[PDB]
């Protein structure tokens, strides 16, 4: 594939979120819960994609979780819970704007999860995850690559942005120092949590454009190989 012009990229995004819609009647219709997790560092892209992949879907099918640290009552049951207790009925969909992989990022990372829980979570979290991918429910994981330099311009563009501003704190600056250890503790978990019932997607960042794109292909795709393992066929369900 090529890089798109914005007329051409307008087009080809407007089919695809069609596809998204028609795969999402699909899914409901056959009772198929999909579930999408999206991780990568500050300003990578995920708000953005995840508004472009679900734009056209009907809004009765899918929730879309923007998960931040968790709460003291949160913290009073397994770090699974939370997540558990947000996951979609058969036929619907959920998206993790960040997710139980916390565990394994930011909270190893920071020190949150000590030694012995971020290392025994990988393999908890793909016994987790096979648990639903062998019943009705399909998984995928989206990692959002961006580098430091187009980070950094996002960052300024925040920075001057009124409706963004009030949320970049000089926390955020300083945590970009930190990439270094978050990169090495995502290819560890690349490693550890890739498997062919819950794939990791590395997506192409730096163009928020191609990164939209590049999201809705791969989710479509999954969604299809994922339709034919069991034995059904996507097809135009809409007219
Ligand atoms: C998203 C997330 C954040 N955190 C922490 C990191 C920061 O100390 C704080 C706020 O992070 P945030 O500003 O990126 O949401 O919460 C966790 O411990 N676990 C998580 O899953």
């Amino acid at each position: 594939s090529i890089e798109l012009d914005k007329k051409m990229y307008k087009k080809k995004l407007k089919v695809l979120q069609y596809e998204m819609l028609n795969a999402q009647q699909f899914l409901l219709k056959n009772k198929i819960g999909l579930i999408l997790v999206f991780e990568g560092m500050d300003a990578a892209g995920k708000g953005g994609a995840i508004k472009r992949l679900i734009e056209r879907v009907d809004p009765r099918g899918y929730v879309v979780h923007p998960i931040s640290a968790p709460q003291p009552h949160e913290l009073r049951y397994n770090y699974l819970q939370r997540f558990w207790r947000k996951l979609p009925q058969h036929g619907q969909i959920a998206v993790f704007d960040r997710s139980w992989y916390g565990r394994v990022l930011v909270e190893r990372i920071e020190g949150f999860a000590t030694k012995d829980e971020w290392s025994r979570a990988y393999e908890e979290i793909n016994n987790f995850e096979k648990i639903l991918t062998a019943g009705d429910y399909i998984i995928i994981k989206f990692w959002l690559h961006v580098s430091d330099e187009e980070q950094l311009k996002r960052f300024k563009e925040r920075e001057q942005n009124p409706y963004k501003s009030w949320k970049l704190t000089d926390e955020d600056w300083r945590n970009r120092e930190k990439s270094p250890q978050y990169i090495e503790a995502a290819n560890e978990m690349f490693e550890k949590t890739d498997k062919k019932n819950a794939p990791w997607v590395l997506v192409a960042g730096n163009d928020k454009k191609y990164a939209r794109v590049q999201v809705l292909q791969e989710t479509l795709a999954h969604i299809e190989r994922e339709a034919l393992k069991r034995g059904l066929h996507l097809t135009n369900v809409l007219d």
